[PDB]
């Protein structure tokens, strides 16, 4: 799996591989990994099983309303509702912030708002920061070319993309 | 890695990805897996390390010459020298036979002159013969379609394709 | 264990082995994996102990009527009910849909309304999707000869066949 | 794979099913396990990987010629010679005994001399020593019986069958 | 261990051995596995910890008198009852049918109503298929040879014997 | 450590040895590892850790009252009750029969109210056996005979012993 | 295995069980593990192997004559001639002595001159010690029974007897 | 540790890292790993143990001269007198070409000359391939690029760099 | 990670990296390790999952009020407390003493007030010892420069510092 | 760890070492491992972790007012409670008796009132029986130098100490 | 195994003890495991296989007649000489040094010539370091003492003994 | 284990501990593990088995003389004797250079020729990096100064000193 956020002048992007894998073989190829949330201002992707980030999304849509929809702190609150048999990561953005919601119950706020996840997380990571540091790219352009590197070097990750942006100011 | 041999109506063919794997990461994309040899009236496939399998390319068309160029022999010569290490498999075929040649030294007629050896080998055994049974398609055209699902299908198993055909009676 | 759905021209079918191994050894042979529910209108397969898959028939030919008879909603409901770690597989389908219905409690809508689960189920795939792409075969025909390749290459799988067809508009 | 040798009222025999599987998927469903030696006096079976086995042929139809012909010497001779990076199981048989040569280096005398070696050894066993005892039935009729058991039993043998038979005295 | 049941001519047995291992070494030699039930028309034998085995005993039992007597529904209940893992088998017969009741709480149909479990299982199942097939022997005689035959193969299966018929019609 | 139970001439006792071991260290070589109870009128002996073995003591002795001093059904209703954390072994025995209590929750009658649990178990159960059939001893002196043996080949046994007997009928 | 040896009032014995065990099964419930050597003065038994031990016993029969047919000695030079591949045990006894010859090379003498080697050989060295310190039975008697408890005991020790008795001054 | 290779515009250039990890620990921080060789006009980087790529280096350097300063031909040699004990892996590149040599003794052309070698290798690949495909930045600027970004996610790379650039035509 | 507490005349101090490592990989390299509590006259510093030592944060922080603003009480009630799935290490300081928590619920009084934890605890330790015993360095000087050489030598540890001084008497 | 306790001529003494280890590092040299109870009339010493055994202090200190002051009452109460994840030892004396309190929840008697415990408990064990029993020395003279040899001897025992004594009659 | 070496007042001893354990089991308990060599004038101790050890003897024996009769000398030479490699270790006494003698090769001289090598080994050193360091007793009378405590702690050593002695100057 | 090396003001120094552990118990502190070589103007310090650096210290100082007294060639020429691997490490300094000889073969230049190696080596690094930059201390006080912390921290390294030092320009 591969989950990729950017965030570049008043826009934000998750994107998502499709595979699913059982082994090494492709159970599905077309699975959507990535979401939008409460009222459609709140986009989201998952890496693990599809039950357990299920699970988590229903847990943190709930502390979201619970909350106001103030993204952090619905995220902090959850990560003590965690602190219990599920692994998956969380890969959760607004307006405002951007953050990882892992297994453990940790919250994690990335570097510079970048955040790649998963088995080709890091191929991910290092083509994006590279387009970041060096032109002048969109945040949804550098997102689905560093999915696509990823994909290509990946064994469990592949080219079916799900892109969810958010604009604002 | 997945190397495909169709035999059907006067033809042969071999057709191989170009994946060459280390961990969980694509070193290469682009492996030529397929070759033709003695005067080109021979065509191979291998899987497994570039280094033993090219050991074994040379051992075998040393054996070709050794042996007036009889497919059979060559392969069943070689089969005792080899009888030290190597982990390598090579598909060969001419106009003639069909055959594999092992690590451990054996030499295998396959069932209807249907290869299908590497990691994804029994997904394109499984594609082929379904074609093979239920379709009027050419050799090279189940070969290419068989190694396509394989690579859909295998981790370990691209869609760069190698095909090697050869015409006769 | 393999079972396979293919869906074509106003027909859906699932088909299953009957192998049950226990370590190495065939402990049964003609196990029916594959049942009709809902007054005859509904089929499906399982694939896993036959206990744990038992209760997911009941769980599940309760949420159809529980729910009118509609086949998304009852499994989609399931899917909560399960969210009490089973370790089976569903396959299920009827006149408007084809589902699959798994242990951790996702549901998954296949790509082509293709089906197969069981550790015989990638082989079985492959065959299907070949016949399927190249033939003018019926779902039915499809399905039974893509189950015998699977059992002929999965040491999992055998040659008894359970198939429910299912005949619409 | 199971290799079976039952001896009743002047015959022997000697059957083997013709599965090779490479981890759960059947690479081959046709080997030959069971062939003639010594201008065709001499049957033999073997189980293993076909190399190992093969090496067991030639360095024992060796020690037939050095040996007059002479089974049991032969076989005795070669205990030393392999007394190394071998496994396999050899079932050998003549007019005059039925021996098992096995990877340490071992030459073992069955009981009755009957034979079951391979995975499905036991299971063959079981059936054989049944009919052995409780019918009128021929070596080669009880080998065959015993060997379609084995076969539906063991995960790891097929119902291919090699059968050699040797009428003397 | 090894529990044997076979069906014939209006006769059902059930036969058990009465090795108890601990490790590597024999604990106690005449363990009674089997025994009669329900004013003795029905009979029952088990394989595992005498414990877990003796309280499904009174499990089943109570569903009997709980179920007028009727085999089948009292099995099939216990299934639910039992759905934790206890960690036994039973082998259950009447004049009507014979079923196996497992620790996972599933309810088999053995397909000739010829019933073979614990370790020996699968080489009694062996000799007791080939007596079936190819003799005239009773269904206590059938069960006898291929308790002491798995005695014979299986370490952890000796050649005390505990036997209970069943005559109908 | 040996606990062992011999039963002889309306006479039946139950020796034990004294060392606790750490590693490899004595930790205590005189550990009372034999009592009496019900109005000593009921033997045990015990192997395995002190605290687990005291639990089985208090949590048998109750079942002892709580079913009129009937040793059989005590033991037996406490098979469920364990039926969880606790590693030892019990051996009870009585005016009427012997038995040995497990962790699992197993119930067991020794072959001939021979009782040799413990690592030196094995060794007083062959020294006991031979004494019991081959010589005219009383059921003390072959206990206590059969202990020292134990001791002196067992690394984990020692010769401090704790002896309880029971005359009767 | 098991292997005995006794020695009382001018005669020595060795015993062996007959089994061959591969994994749980037996391969083998006839084997000979006793033979007498050097004109028939001197016997022996093994335990392992039954080619390392044949080697064993053509190195040791070879020193023996090498060294005038002293029993001693010419074990004690096999000692350094193997101080090399082999696993297995060897009983020697003869008129004066009896020793054990062991895998790394070592000789062992015996504390009685009793030898119990083998997997059961601690159990038959316990019924034997007893036997010998409470009875007046034979070096025979003892050795036999002993032989038959360590069958009872041991999981890998049957009750196929090989006795070779020594009677001397 | 992380070795890049880059060509672009008659340029080619090799960076690499320069940390030395034993266990968890930095052993040292500024070891070369791109030296230059031939007279200066053939530049070579590598990753392993300091020794076994030394070897390599004289062994390559030695077949530079051996084959006239032809890089191709040299390479190739060396495959050979590879094909003992040597685990490195070796970046070579002249004006002509470039290429890995490994421990096996394979030799392997990069798909694009992009040469990504070390534990840190594919986190460099990614960012390079980004560069690459959507800059018009140097072969010298992208690979020092890389090398940060891989040293920034790799443990076992640091920011210490080594650069040897090559101008031609 | 790597947590440095240092105290030296009327200051105490705590000095934490940043770096989060997810396998070998750097997550992220600027976490807040170090922070202030009880109106900022109480420094805390942690190593472990984000979450599980913001759970001790609040659980300590409670207490801190609960207990006047005791620090060796609070911390000591906190160890009845968690005496429950938690894997964190707390570094606490204030004007009085400094301690350690850890995941078991335990509460240590470094030997001179010097703390240092984590995976590049013990090189920070040895910097620090080494420092304080032989320079006249403030304990911000000193923690700032054993974090470095930590950094330097631990692969798990950065040069990212967060650092809280505390003035005293 | 070592702790250490001796009993002679009115006089009682605990002796614990100060190292506290993790992995192959010293945490800490200078714990505190024995102390006073009770109005200072008990003395206790722990090996272990510092929470779980602090957890039995006050576990056990509670159970001395509870149960009067009456040692064997407060230790066996404390029994309980460990007898929950955890792992810690206590030796516990008074004027009357000595004891150790383990993990499982066991009380055990020493002796002759000779406590060591800890990884290097055996080793003062044998220098404390030796003096003991060959020496007119004093009890803390005894558990002084058995300490200072056991940390001679322990990798896991230094030379810190802390000595608590009890006079009385 | 223990062995013990004392040097005091012009007096030097070894004492060993008897016990030869297999798995758990004691094969021997009268082991002689001191011996005197070179006219009576030297003494040696050894641990481990009977075999390896006396090959150790001769080989050590050897070089003090080809070295004058020079302790240090031989042992030295020795040194080379086996720099096999296989297990055992031996240790060596005479008027001017003692030392030992290890499997890789290693001469070593101990602290103040006491040796305490075994499985025993650290609990007699700690004895007899003990006594040496509190007691006047004879090198004879402490060697033995510990040796006992030793046998009393190990599970490997029991309390037969060899000892030599050597009087002189 | 430490070894470590301080170079400052044409002074060079090497100091090791005197640790040699078996498991958890010391075998003996007093190692002299620092040597002087060459006519006493190189210094050497090893980590590991006696006999492997003992091996090493010959084939090393033989290079020496073999090639003039150079240091650093004569440690590279012994880099491709040793390219079967005696364990051991090997710090080597002279007026000239200083460095570090390993297992592989590698050798390795340290960054500021500080070298610290052994199970101590990174504890002895951080104290001596601390020293060298924030004082004026003589390379012998360092390096002396390093070796108490190392030891203070090491479970496997003691205060025992070897010191060896060499004055020049």
């Amino acid at each position: 799996t591969t989950i990729v956020s950017v965030r570049r002048n008043g826009h934000v992007v998750i994107a998502g591989d499709g595979q699913a894998t059982l082994g090494n073989t492709v159970m599905k190829g077309n699975v959507k990994k990535v979401r939008r949330l409460y009222n459609d201002k709140v986009i989201a992707g998952f890496a693990g099983g599809t039950a357990d980030a299920f699970t988590l999304f229903e847990l943190f849509e709930r502390k979201l309303e619970m909350h106001q929809g103030h993204l952090v702190k619905a995220a902090v609150e959850l990560a003590k509702d965690w602190r219990r048999k599920l692994e998956a990561l969380l890969a959760v953005a607004d307006e405002t912030a951007s953050l990882i919601i892992t297994g453990n119950g940790d919250v994690v706020q990335p570097e510079n708002d970048l955040i790649a996840i998963g088995s080709g997380g890091p191929y991910a990571q290092a083509a994006a920061r590279a387009l970041l540091e060096n032109t002048e790219l969109s945040a949804r352009e550098i997102a689905e070319k560093a999915l696509d590197i990823a994909g290509d070097i990946c064994i469990y990750t592949n080219h079916f993309h799900t892109i969810e942006e958010l604009s604002y100011k």
